[PDB]
């Protein structure tokens, strides 16, 4: 689920993700949190 919005990047989670440009969407360098 993610609230971002498009047209960005940040780091959140525990790996970066640049907010895709439709939203509810990004790529993020990796996945290293298992919340």
């Amino acid at each position: 689920e993610v609230t971002c919005e498009p047209g960005t990047t940040f780091k959140d989670k525990c790996n970066t993700c640049r907010c895709g440009s439709d939203g509810k969407s990004a790529a993020c360098t990796r996945m290293a949190c298992p919340q």
